[PDB]
């Protein structure tokens, strides 16, 4: 019956929409477009921050980056900002989740070598993981504007919710390192009229979103019950339809998560 | 099936769960134990206010009423301040919208005038709307205290939800009265825990909350969906197996609240 | 200097208003009526909450105590919610601060037990902290209505600047009792439109509201630099000229504060 | 006096500090180094539209105007991303206020036309709006690293104000362009550390950034009281000698700003 309301919404907004939530114990899987393909954009920076944190020590964090003025080809709110002093990986981190910092995640996958500028070695994180389905192949800008139909830089709800379910709620992170994770996400700027405007205030929601070209708009989160149980939301849409210049629309994804809470209370 | 949510949550809350939300030109309505009666408590304060304002001009309002501290019989944050002043006719309704005061109620009836201090006229008034099945037979605070199976006291949400939406949505007022209620009920200070607890802040939540002995709490209250849609929510609980001292589980109202919104998202 | 805009302020609100600030390390004295006794008010709660906790072990937070409707004599957002069930006294506490109840005051006042239903306690700790000058005769709501002139329930900026100066920057209380009156001023909801209004976002600000007749309007807070630099700022006015019914001016105190921070920068 | 707290402010800061008011009928001006040559930076940027828009009609705006990735010389995080779709005029503008772009200032610069790349047609806009001091005459990011004594690309408090004022405030565009001024600059992503951080979330504030070398950093801004009453606050500062990349500090022009909003409260 839930199945129908996405299905009312795809069409209210012109949009194409993909949902999951993970099953917990007393309550079952909500799916909707669960294994259907949809552009990351700015949703990777999440588990890439838990990548570089997984590969390093703690006191890895101190260490000091340095970019030029040509290292900033994407909305940098706090990159742009720190040009000549530079940024410790930490901030990094901060600046690339708390702020989607564009520039951020690109020297964040720099830290973790290899080939395609780190995307490679990123996409290696995500298998371990036991994520067989999602891969990156560029950086920023281009992860936010491949073609509709094309696999280059794509996820699924399904496959995305249960990274996230690993980093925040299981233990793919040891603890320390855990709550610098979570706390950053908590603390998250960006996502104030999704997932976040679709739950109750008395629900705690953690979530890192994210946005590119043909009306993609993406939040994935974690909420917690009122009581404390928590459960994962993966949201996700694009509007390929109406072409690379469509606007996102917000309110799908918040209308979404209203559905998916009414089921969960 | 949204039903099957509200026998889950009775059965987790140990209650008899009732809910009536009026069909809208774009919605079906919602019912469960939609015409069984529940106790008033203090949700007949917003039909009460109404009434004073129905039959007297808005000068009547001025009307400064005075009383002893005998006359304070039930909680009456606000009546036992002014024991010496009196307070007017249009205080006594701020005091008993928005603050639930137990006295100011009692007052507000006797305004009315009548047989049983107001009841027959209030009742009478319920009547001029098209309500058949409510009665208001006791006053303050006996009506909280009637014993489960019987009727004197009793509404349904049925019957309560179509005359608030009279009141705040329909002509059962002209404007000018109609703002006064509205503005009250948007402005109440009991009822941050019910209703308003389940729907996410994007929506605008007014209500007249009520509570009472066997577990009774109430929640009556118009909303208004982010764009604009008003619905009208009428929600009410007892759990009148636990004793007359059972005590009332507002997580009840507020997790059947958030099941509503999944409908209407 | 900063006497005339106060005097300005004191002009057109036509209000009288009373401002201290202690003198920190680098930074000279603010006063401006600093020794003319204002009403309490509701400020009293806060070191009413220090007495307590003062005198009581932790675990003495856990005590169900147990009240009636008759008790319920004043505005009380939470002791109205719970005349059934019971609240502990760290419920009281959290009530009596975060939502400036007045029932909740009053069963403070009468676990510090003794003369004047605990009046005489709570005065005494004051004289305890170094406080010569305050004094608290009567209970709520009685407190906030002595007349114009009338030294009874009154402190002043001076010497309630001094007393939450040592419940917060102090020893007065010990670390893990002092975190837990900080944590309930700094979680208030009284507060939004006075010295928090006054100050940059990028300050700490908790505080404490008093609000009576007579356009009576204090709050009392500590504010921390956005380097940390920690200030208390006691501001306190009336309109005891306008009348019993003169409405307190806000914006007065949200203005004052915006002078003091403009210096304290 | 506050002429002697900006010379603290500059003490402790370890730079010369420049700010200015321009007097309203209520307020004497303020006025501190306030006719010393500083160096425009990116708030030059704010000039630059209005005198794009100024000049041109409504529909120049849709004129696309196509660069290669040689054009690309400063922070241009807007511009980095459409060296194949090319950018409007009104794109252009955008990213010139919100995100400081370098490459879409040099842009418009050639839409002025004329010598220098449009430096003469600038200034050349500038004189005819009163402004006899400033100069622009270099590009970006030439304009930001002119040495210190050098008259080449510098304003001064005094001068800027004015010119602001009298486009946001003033009547040097019709109210059509008017607005798409200050919309972008109400809307601006690299502003929220400086003066914005120095007054109460109760005023509203609209800005245009500037930074450079030695320890350049510059606010220029609009803002409004929170009962309606509009300012102008041009905040200025570099450290040279402190040496050629001595970094600002955004903390001075926040410190000062408070200042400011001391007095005008």
């Amino acid at each position: 019956d839930l199945a129908d309301r996405f299905a009312e919404l795809e069409r209210r907004y012109d949009a194409r929409l993909g949902v999951y939530v993970p099953a917990t114990g007393t309550t079952a899987a909500i799916e909707y477009r669960a294994d259907e393909r949809f552009a990351f954009c700015s949703t990777f920076k999440a588990p890439l921050v838990a990548a570089v944190l997984h590969q390093n020590p703690l006191t890895h964090l101190d260490k000091l980056i340095t970019y030029t003025s040509d290292d900033i080809r994407s909305i940098s709110p706090v990159a742009q900002q720190h040009v000549q002093t530079g940024m410790t990986i930490g901030q990094l981190c901060d600046a690339a989740i708390r702020y989607s910092d564009g520039t951020a995640a690109n020297l964040l996958l720099a830290d973790l070598g290899g080939p395609g500028g780190g995307t490679a070695a990123f996409t290696g994180y995500l298998r371990s993981l036991g994520d067989t389905v999602s891969r990156l192949d560029a950086e920023e800008p281009e992860l936010n504007r491949d073609p509709p139909g094309d696999e280059r830089d794509t996820t699924t709800p399904h496959a995305i919710a249960l990274v996230l379910q690993q980093l925040v709620l299981g233990n793919a992170l040891p603890p320390d390192k855990r709550a610098l994770l979570t706390d950053w996400m908590a603390r998250n700027t960006t996502g104030a009229k999704r997932i976040r405007a679709g739950f109750p205030a008395d629900w705690k929601v953690i979530d890192k979103t994210g946005t590119g070209d043909y009306g993609r708009a993406n939040d994935i989160a974690v909420v917690w019950s009122p009581t404390g149980v928590p459960y994962v939301v993966a949201v996700m849409s694009d509007r390929a339809g109406g072409g690379y210049d469509a606007e996102p629309r917000e309110a799908l994804l918040a209308e979404a998560a209203t559905c998916v809470a009414g089921v969960l209370a």
